[PDB]
Parts: C-alpha cells; structure tokens; sequence
C-alpha cells in the first residue's frame, strides 16, 4: 500500500519549543528510528516465502510459512550437504526478528528521554526558562516592529523585561539554585552517555555469539564484492527447519525458503550506523563542552563581559562585584537567551540589567 | 491495515486542563493502555494457525481454526510424546487470551478513576480550584502584555484577582471546608494504592497456577539465550486439542498450531512492565509527600513564608497571626497556583493578599 | 495505484527561505532525487516476471519469482546455448536491483548536506544573516506601501533598520568572524565537490567490472537503433538462475525471465546524467566565482562603490577608509541582502550606513 | 479507474505571474503534453493481450503478454502467410512503446525550459521587472479605489510611483543592462526554435526507418475510409513473436495479439500534431516581431511617443533627447508595464515620467 | 461506480466573467458535450459482450471480447444465413466506436474556441472592455449602497467613472480602433458558422456511406414501434467476424455479439441532436443582429438616444454632432455595459459623458 502521515511527523518535530543546537538531534534521532521501526513491522504492507514441496494443500503453505517465520532459521554456503545432528547444520544461525522492529521502539523511547529528564530537572531548580523565553521572546517580536523605540528602545528593555527577569532571580535563588548549571551539564553527559550505548546496543545487535558489525567494514566488504553468500554472512536465502508430530516422534524435515526482509535489513543498518556514531561524536562534544565551562568558568564570563564591552556611554557600576552577586543562575539563563533569541538583543537585556541592578 | 487517529489522542491527551506533575502520568498511562489493549484485539487487521491433516475441506479449517482459539491449548517442549490422560499432556497450560485484551481496557479505566475521584471530592469542599486558576490565569496572561501595569502591577493584583479569590475564601470556608488538604492526600494514597494494584494485577496475571514473571527475571533469561520452549515457558508453539461427536463419543485428537500473539505480549509485557512499576514508584514518593507536609506542616509554611522574604517595602502586616487566620485551604491553594501559573506570579498574589486583609 | 502528494513537496520545495540563485538546484535535486528513489521501490504498486515450466503449481512460481529477483541474474544474446561451468554463462552479468532504489536515497541527502552545512557554519560564525534578512525584509515590505515615507524614505532607512544591522556588526565583528566570506566559499567548493562525486557515483552505477555510461554514448546508440540485446548491453531479456536441493547436491537449473524495470532505469538514466552533469558545471562556476571574489576583492568593492555613485548631495565622508572599517563581514552581507531583497533598496540601505557611521 | 487532480493544474496553469501573450501557450502546452504523457503510461489504469495457444497454464500467459510487450511486435496485412527468415515477415514494424510516454515528459520540459532561460537572463539584466509590476501593480489597483486621486490622481503617480521607477533606471542602468531588448529577443527566437525542433521530433517520431506522418494527409486517408491495415499503416492487430529455450536452441514461435493503445496514439497524434504546429507558426511571429522592433526602432518610439500625444497641457520638456536619455531599457519595460497592468496606466506612468526627468 | 466532480463544473461554468446572452449556450454546450464525451469512453466504469463457443479457455473470452472490439463488426436481420463472400454480410457495417467519444472531444473544442478568438481579437483593438466592466462594475456595487450619492449620484458618475471610460477612448482611439464593432461581428458570423459545422458533423457522423439520421425521421420510427432490427438499423446485436492464423490461412469464423453501447448512443443522439441545432439557429439570430446592426446603424443609436430622452433639465449640449465625435467605439462598450451593469446605471453613465465632454 501507500500512506504518507504528516501531522504526526510536524507534531514532534517543530511543536515542542526549543532551537537548542544539535541536540534537536534527539528529536531527529527518534524521528528516524520510529519511522523505520514501524514501517518494518510494517510487513511491506510477504515477510518470507518457502519452498515447500509439492502435495502440501497451500493451507499448509500458509502455515509452514508462518511456523518458519517463528521458529529459528539458519544459513549454510551452498553444496554443503547438511552433515547431520545439529552441529554443522545450525552452527550459522540468523534470526533476529525477534530483535530489530521491537528493539527500535525501545531506542526511540531512549533518545526521547533525556529531554523529559531535563525538563524534568530545571522543573526542580524551581526556576523555569520557558516562560522566560516566550515572554521575553514576544516581546522583543512585538516592540521590534513598532518604531517609537530605537533610540528609546534601551530604556524600554529597562523597564519591561529585564526587570521582570531580575525579580525571577529574586524569587528563584532563595530556592535551591545555585546550581542549575550543574544540573544541565549532567544532563548533558547523561545524554552523550545514552548515545553510546545505543550504539554499543547497534554492534551487540545481531548477537555476541555471531560476530558483529561495523560500517566500512561491511561496505569495504560489499564494494569488494564479497555479495553475501560468498561473505559466508548476512545472507539472503537460508534453509528452514520444520517439524511434524506422528507416532514416529521428531519428524523433522528442511524446507529452504527465501529471505526478502534481509535485503532492507542490511541495505540500511548500514547508513543507521553511520548516522548514529555520528551522532555520538556531535553530542559528545557538546557534553564536555559544558564541564570546560564549569570548571574553568573565569574565561565563562567572556561573552557576557563581552556585552559590556559595547556600553553605551558607560555610566557607572562595575562588573567584577556585579558579575559576583550574579555568579551562577543568570550567567547561564544569559546564554540561554542569547541563543534562542538571537544575539543582538540579548546584549539589550544585559546591558539593562546591569544598570538597574542597585540593592541586591 | 493501516490507520491512525490523532484526535482521540490530543482530546484526553491535553485537552483536561491541568499541568499536575506526575499526575499525567495516570494520563499518559491511561493511553499506552488504552492503545494496546485496543490494537491487540485489532488481531492486527490471522490470530492463530493451525496444522490440521490434509483432508478437511478448508471449511473446517476455518473452523478448527477458532475452535482451538476458544477451547484451551498447551503446550510440551519436544520430543516427550504425549503420555495419555490428562495429567503429564494439559500439565503446562498457556492461555491468557481469556484476559490480555480485556483486563487491559479495565486497567487504564482504573487509572482514569482517581482524577474523576479528585474532581468529585474537590467539588464536595465547595471551594473550586478551577475557576480560580482560569480567572487569575488569564488575569496575568492579559495584563502581563500591557506595558502600564508594572510599576503599577502590584497594586494591579491588589485590586482585581486577588480580592477575588479572597471573597472565594469568606464564602467557602463556611461550608464544609477547612480540610480540603486532606480530602487532596487522600486522593494521592488512593492514587499510590491503585497502582501498586495495578502492578500486582501484571504480576498474577498469567495465572498463580503457573509460576509468574517481572522483568529482568525474564530478560535475564532471554539475554542468556534461554529462546522460549527452552525455557519451557512463554511458548511460541503449541499442541491445540479438538473434538467430535460421533457414536464413539468423545472422539479426540490434537493438531499442533502455530502463534503468533505470544510473540507480541511477550515482546511487550516487559516494556510494560518496566513502566508500570516505574510508574508506582514515582507514583508513590509524591503520596507520602504530602503526608510529610500534612503532619509537619510547621515548615510547610516555607515557601510562602519565602514569599513575604521579598516583600517591598514590608509596610507592617505580621505573619503568624496572618498564616493563622488562614492556616488551611487557603495554604494550598497558593501551592496549586504557585504550580499552575508558575512562580512570579503567585508571589504577588501572595504578597497581595497579605496586605489587603484586614477585617477578617 | 495512483496517488499525488503535493504538501510534501511544497513544505522542502519552498518553505526554507531563501532565493539563493542555482543554490535552488540543491532543492530541486533533492525533490527528484527523492521522488524517483521511492517511485522505484514502489515496485509499480510485477518487479520481475519468469517462465518456469509447466509443473509448479503457482505456490512455487510465487516463490521463484522472488528466488530469481534476489540470487543474481544475467544475460546472454540469443543462440550461443549456454556452454558449461560459470564462466560464458554468467560473464554478461546484470543485478543493479541491490543499488539503485537505495543509493538514490543517499544521493539526496548528499544533496541536502551541503545546506546543513552551511547554516551550521554561519551559525558558527556568531552572526545570523536571516534575522536580518526577515527583519529589513517586512521592513521594506511594509513602509514601501505607505505613502509617507518616500521624500523622508532615505531618513527612515536611515533611522529604523541601518542602525540595527550596524549594531549587528559592533556585537559580532568581537566574536570570532571577520572571516564569514571564507567559510561561505569553503561551502561553495565543498558543494561544487559534492556534485561531482555524485556524477562519478553515477558512472561508476552499474559496476566498474562491466563498461560504464554516458549519455550520447548511450543515446548514439538508440538513435543507431541498436536496440538492447544486440547491443549486448542493456537487457530487457535476461536468464536467471535456480537451485533445489535433494540427495543430488546442487541440482541446478535456467528459467529465462522478463525484465520490466529494465525498460525504466534505461529510460530515466539518460535524462537523470544530463540532468546531474549540468548542475556540477552550472554549481562549479558558482564555486569559483566566490574565489576569484575572495582573492583580488579590490573589484570586489564595486557594486557597493558603484552604490555610492548615484548617492544624493553626497553629504561628506570619504570612502577608502570607510570600505576599509567595513572590510569584511559587511561587504558580503550587502551583496546577500541585494540579492533578496532586490537591487532597489539595499542601495538605500548602504547609502544610510556610510551617513550614519561616525564613532567606529 | 477515475481520479482528478485540480491542484497540480491550477498551480502551474496560473501562480506564475504573466498574462504575457501567447507565451503563455508554452504552460498550456506544457499542461497537455505533461497529462497525455502520463495518462499514457498510466496503462488506463491491459496493455496489450495475446492469444496464446491453448495448453498455456495461465502463468505463461501473463508472461507471454509482457515479453509480447518488450520484445519487438510487428504486422502484416493478412493473408501473406509469414514467408520465412526475417525479411518479409519483420518489414513492417511497429513498436513506438519505447517512445511515446517518456518522449513526452521530455516534451513538456522543453517546453518549460524557456521561460527559465527567460528568468534567469532577465535577472542577469540586473534590473528585475516582477517586482516593478507588482508594485506599481497594487498600486495601481489600491489608489484607484479611492475617490480622493482623479484630479489629483496625476501628481499621485508623479510621486509614489514613478520616482520608484526612475531610481530603477539609476542603480540598473549603471551595471550590465542598456541592452535587455536584445536579451528578451533572444529569448524568443530560442523560444521558436525550440518549438520547431518539437514537431520535428513529431514527425521524426515514429521511425526515420518506415514513413512518417503529418495530419492531413492520414486524415484525408481516414476520411477517404482507407481504415488502417488496408492502409498498411497504423496497424490496430499483429503477430508477435516468441522464443523459449529447449536443447532445440531458438524454438521460436508467434502469436498474434489484440493492440489497443494504437487506437488512442492515432487517435490523438492527429490533434496533437495540429496543435503544435500551430504553437509554431503562432509563436514564430511574436519572433521576428521583436527583430522588427530591434532593427528599426525609430517607429519603436510610436507607442510610446503616442503617449505623449494626449499629454495634458504639455508643460515643455522636448521629446527627442528625452527618448535618447531612456533610450533603452526603459523603451522597453513601458511596453511591459502596459501589457499588464492595461493601457489607461501606463499613459499616466510615462507622462509623469517624462515631467520629473530633469538631472538625468 | 459513482463518481461525481462540482468543481470542475463550476470552474468554467461560471468563473470566467460574462452574462452574455445565448453566448453562454456556447459554455453550457462546452459542458454537455465534454461529459458525454468522458463518460461514454468510461466504458460505464463491459463494452461489448460476445458469445463465443464452448472449448475457449475464458483467456480467449477476455481476447475475442476486445478483437470483435477493434476489428469491425456488422449487422444483418435475422433469418438470411450470411450468403457468402464479403458482399452481403458486410453490406449493413455499424461500427462509429472509432469515432463517438474523441469525436465529442474535438466538438467541445470547437464550441471554446470562438470565446478565445474574441478575446484575442478584442486585445488587438487595444481598448479592454473587462477591465471596464469590473471598475465601473464594483463603482456601482459600493456607491450604491451609501446613502450620500444619491441626489448627488449623478455628479458621482460624473466625476469618477464617466471619466475614466472617457480617457479610455482618448488612448484607445488613436490606436487600431475605431472597428470595434466589425471586429465582433465578425466573432458572431464565425460563431454561428462554427454552430452549422457542428450539426453537419452530427448528420455525417455515422458515415456518408450507410444513410444518416435527424431526429423526428428517427423518433418518428421508434413512435411507429419499428423497434430497432426491423428498422433494418441502429442494432442492438451483431454478428462479429474473426480470424485465427494456423497453416490454413485466413481461418475465419463468426460469432454474434451483444451490444450495450449503441443503447447509449442511439438514447441520446437524438435528444443531443435536438440541442444543437437549437444552439444553432438561436445562435444565428443572434449572428445577423449585429449586421442589421452595422449596416443600418442610423437606428443603432436608439438605445442610446433614447436614454438621453430622460435627461435631467437637458442643459445644453446638442446630440448629433455629440453622436458623431463618439461615433463607433463608444457606442458599443455602452450597449456592453447596458447588458452587464444592467439598464438603469448606464443611463447614468452617458447621461455624464455628454455632459463632461467638451474639449473632444
């Protein structure tokens, strides 16, 4: 058949608001691995077809076909014979079914998460940016337009806004933040660690008893020309095992049937390993990134110093004090700022709140 | 198929208005099961297939078929034969087809009781939050826009919301409340109970007769390559019995079926699981929660004590007395508040209230 | 079937804003290569028909069917027999089915990096061209219509927007770019590479053991009329191999099949190469030309010189030093926003900063 | 089946903005050349059908249909019997099937392809006119509305408009464009061209091998009641031919089939031959039309020129220098701006134009 | 199936903008006859049963079914035998397949063009009416409703409107037109003409070798009950001919066939006959109308006289030499827009146009 569903796609994917930098590569993440979840659960609404001989009535057929979709399957390289027992005949052994259109629910399931933990965690700091940002936010939309403030325009960030950020500091940091920096930054390893493993979940995908997996060497095989039977791996067409039940016990026989799905299987694990191990490396980067701003955090006050370094007329108050009764909330939730709504007005707020800034 | 409906979900989903932390959780449950109960009795519009001998006329398939899916099946692991009786053949008895797809319907009825529970008693006390909420809500979403209150804004809450909900005081707390928080904890052990129920209902689900799981048991297993008929348990294979009536009465006889369900409920009913009982445990330290602020309730005044550490100005009113006249609903309902608007905000309501009471 | 979905390609297809010129042909590609990618797998929803002989009871020739279009398949022109072994059978080999519908997707999104690319860079870069772009942009929407503004309109370029990109230069020209217009042409050559990697993935399609194509090769062939067969390339006709397994080992077999598709992908490669190698050229001019902008970039000047040469009354300042305050980062940014915003009003807009620029 | 699709029709059919004349032949066009080709290929969704011999299991015969439909057919008027070898049975052949449906896409795209050129060239001009005539477009359809500007409607287009134009000669006349006329005329002489190069491809469609066709001539056979195989053309039933592979090598056989399409292909090549030809000799006139604008150019002026014939109170400025200061560009977006936006405008247009025209 | 599309009737059956009298006949024609003709090749998604003998494996059947289709067919009253040779069984040759549907195609053509034939003519005068006819139009629509201008109204239309058309005729006058009228005659006579052409395509569709029809002949059959065989035409059943090919050559065989269609056909080709020569000499008198029109013309300017016999307080200005300076262009946009606008606004209109003009 063919469907297409684009609400739930635009749903997700833009609804939930935050431009944060590559980490909406969660979201893109779960994007992809949903989809290709569901759409090979999907069945190619044939998931494998078999030989069977010829006086089995087709209701049979379409029980054998089943019966050889549950019970395991295997490979052999071809003219083997079998040998006999189990040994040489099952030793090459593929069936993850049972794996792959489950396991990528879960991995969605664990890209999505950190976010809830963050927004979670900065609901425990007390303090909420959101609200922050959308009002701050239509604000600077609205007034941006009118032309009356330009050259009234510092002062009407003066009044409106910055001290209504001001006063969220007053109220916040009486309750348990400090330290709200920390909590991102773990959030942040806690991210990149949950990328790992998804990928260290890839390669022990398949299974730890069979080999495993890892790009350029499974190109690098392919674009040699291995073709897979010839690789003695990831192959196309295997031979199933069947049973009956009659006074004579076991009664087991071999029917070899086709494999479609492991053409999809293999042509994409290929790109998903590449695009996922990438996404390790982007998001760990970023997760250091927030300790070398913890630890250090005496060159952290850069840009905002750097906003200051503009300073209309320069009227009076110092900074090294005045970053000092700042030190930690309002320095980040700055960046914060800085980043979704954009650079230039961002300098406005600070530039404000370091003026008005008296008793505290 | 294929088909996807949307607007059943946003309707509950969002649409009953609340942004009760955790709480949602017996929303967000209420659909996973909601969804799955549904889409498993969908029989993914091939329940069950059957083996039976080659010559039935394909009219008794189609009978046999449901036959075996209606009267019970089992299961051995293979090659014991039968033994005869009843005893050694029908001793590992796998049906629960009896009780999945329905049991679930009831479960997520149980999680949606507790908030009608909650709607019903609150609407006992007299006093109704919900109005509140909206009122002082758009109160603020409104004249937080306009530039002129600010400066002004103060007095602004002085005069409009925050008589309101004063008078909403004077005419409530003489009937029938100053308990309401009671009547709220009650709400979140009935809460936590529910869902310890729920958990113990996943666990004896299956049968009490035939062992019983929880998951890192079962995965535990799984991950140890344990597969299913060698585990002896979670069969995907099974040996369906049937019978006849002719002159020879009983006249019976087996046919083994394949299943294909028992891959679904056991991919899943670990992932269930895991939330479930996640979902009690968190649901459980927000129940003793307010216990702990119930019995205390000497530094439960914290946070709004907290507030009138802002206080401009602090003209003259004092405290104790103050939290003392109104020691009980009113206490809580600034909480809600608190939690629904978001911080700021209430705080000036607070801040408000103080001052404008007198006479009472 | 037939279906058409429009909103899928509108959404990508426009809105993502810009006009960038021949930058567009990295859209446009991606929308063909996209359609045609899926088109393709959609299996005309008959991949490949086959002639087996009269016995298989049509539960085989659903099976053989799928058998012939996974095991590879070949071609030989019609009356040579088939000698013997595997070597003048199976010399003229033809699968592509395990590349094209796939590596299409690939293709596209190589197409869609380069974007990526560029505004993860730009971003990097500290200074947003498309706030800016948005913001002068409904700026000169919306007070072009007025009729107040045109005697005055040079004063209120002069007030309202030239101040804001000034500024947008004061808080970037301190963070890490003077540079923007080197990483933009880096872009630009990485996007001329893209390309051509793509036409070279084109023919090195089919595979490097057997020939390779290009168009009027190919086409001065058809118009030769030398058909398919007799070209002994290009096969509509094709001998597909099959196997059994019985106590005789590999027992093997032919069964020539009819080839559909082959009437497709030989229909569409021609256009798709003009198609490609046409944008490599008209996207490498492109490339260079940022070059040999970026390297004299003494005539770089003109166009904005060539702006201050209409210029009214010219007021004052001189300009050498002013381009030379001006050097980099703005000197790009008035080309961009002259080319969206259209050739009329960024004069103005120049025309104001030059005025305006006193302090800096 | 029965579909119809609107949206795709309108989109093209009309939000490209022009009414330019008999140009836009080339979007019907390509609107009727783009849907034959499809619906061609749409198989009317039986392609062809064949008579195949009677022990055929009816999985020959869904093959033998489609390698009838690959593999070449042919005719013969019918009673020859075959002859032998390849000579006279093979003479008279038909298969355009490899032509037809993607011959046309690639039609339509020709015919798509100069209006690019087109907008492409013109914005090399530098100088675009898409904006000017929406500008003074709505405009135009705004201030006419009111009822203030009629006496006073002059001086209106005096200021708002007409200085914007003017500036456009400004900025534009400085770089690369007094020369867009000869540009434009470029446009249309490729235009005629390639419409010329369309109908041959018509009649060189079919083959350069066996006749050719052009209208009048097969109708006038038709209306002479010559039907089709007693023309020996245009055949509507013939006799495929067929191989299959058997120790005996070639084993090759016919069967003739049934031809259905043959009666829709010559039943529209008619029409569609008219209707081209047509587009040519329609769309070669507007060709030299602008040749004979190009070369003579002093009666160019008359339109123009004639403007100023109604001229209320002709105030003073002379005309002759007046045409050589605007000599070019501007000769020619009046024409531009006249054909859209009507006659009665642009008359006011120029006569403001020619008023305030003074340093220049 | 049931199928039934509003939209594409509305589109032209109403969008493009005219009232013009049984000129619309040429739309309302363009419609009917457009639906007959899709519906008919619909195929009534059965076009022609036939009977074939017995041993035809029903892949025959789905054969012979199309072949009677294509191949001719005929008819003979039943008991004659068939004689023998070609002569008396192929005298009475009924098939018009080949013709009826795309025949009506063509038709639908030919009733559209003669719009676009006026339209383009009525550019080339260089003088649009439709813009007129929406400006003057919507003047009246809004103006209308106010309450002011009504006392007034009359200076209204002086000032704006009046005006406009006036200056119309300024521009248009000097170039290409004072013949406008001739221009539309002409449009009339080539319409009617085009009406007559139909109706003789009608009577020669059949074929001007087997009789012809027109409708009381026919209907006056069928009221007679003369039945349809026993009219010796329009059949109902046929005797279809055939031919196999096997060493004996022409191999040739009969089998008499049902036909549906040619109920269809011969229930509406009355009732469509009856309609179009209806359009036909409606359409005629219409055509003469404006030659007793052109010729005459001293009683042309009734109308128009004739509204300015009400004539408020007739201040001076005299009428013939009036009539003479307005003599051809004008005088018919003003019976144009009498017939759209209506009859009483106009009056409005001339009665100022006398008034304002002057200086002409």
């Amino acid at each position: 058949a063919i469907n297409s569903v684009n609400a739930l796609i635009s749903r997700v994917f833009v609804q939930p608001k935050g431009d944060l930098a590559d980490r909406l590569n969660s979201r893109v993440t779960v994007v992809i691995l949903a989809v290709s979840s569901a759409l090979l659960l999907s069945s190619h609404f044939d998931p494998i077809t078999c030989w069977t001989p010829a006086q089995f009535n087709a209701q049979w057929v379409n029980f054998v076909n089943q019966y050889c979709f549950v019970h395991g399957t295997y490979f052999v390289p071809l003219d083997q014979q079998l040998a006999f027992e189990e040994e040489e005949r099952t030793k090459v052994s593929i069936q993850y079914y049972q794996w792959v259109p489950y396991v990528f629910a879960l991995q969605a399931f664990l890209f999505y998460i950190p976010r809830f933990i963050w927004k979670a965690m900065i609901a425990y700091s007390g303090y909420d940016l959101a609200a922050a940002v959308k009002y701050v936010d239509r604000f600077w939309s609205e007034n941006r337009d009118k032309d009356d403030k330009f050259k009234t325009r510092l002062a009407a960030f003066e009044g409106r806004p910055s001290v209504y950020i001001w006063d969220g500091i007053r109220l916040a940091r009486k309750k348990r933040s400090r330290n709200m920096a920390l909590f991102y930054t773990l959030s942040t390893v806690w991210q990149a660690v949950n990328a790992w493993i998804q990928f260290y979940i890839l390669t022990q995908l398949l299974d730890s008893s069979i080999y495993t997996l890892w790009g350029p060497s499974i190109l690098g095989d392919l674009l040699q020309g291995n073709d897979w039977q010839t690789t003695g791996h990831f192959p196309r067409i295997v031979h199933c095992d069947f049973n009956r039940r009659r006074p004579a016990s076991v009664q087991l026989d071999t029917v070899l049937c086709v494999l479609t799905l492991n053409i999809y299987y293999e042509k994409l694990f290929i790109f998903l390993w590449f695009w996922l191990v990438f996404v390790a490396v982007v998001s760990t980067v970023n997760c250091f990134k927030w300790i070398y701003y913890l630890c250090n955090k005496t060159k952290a006050q850069k840009t905002i110093k750097n906003y200051l370094s503009t300073a209309p007329i320069k009227s009076t108050i110092s900074d090294d004090q005045f970053f000092s009764a700042l030190g930690e909330d309002g320095l980040f939730i700055m960046d914060q700022m800085a980043l979704n709504l954009g650079d230039i007005p961002a300098s406005y707020l600070t530039i404000s709140m370091r003026n008005i800034c008296q008793d505290f």
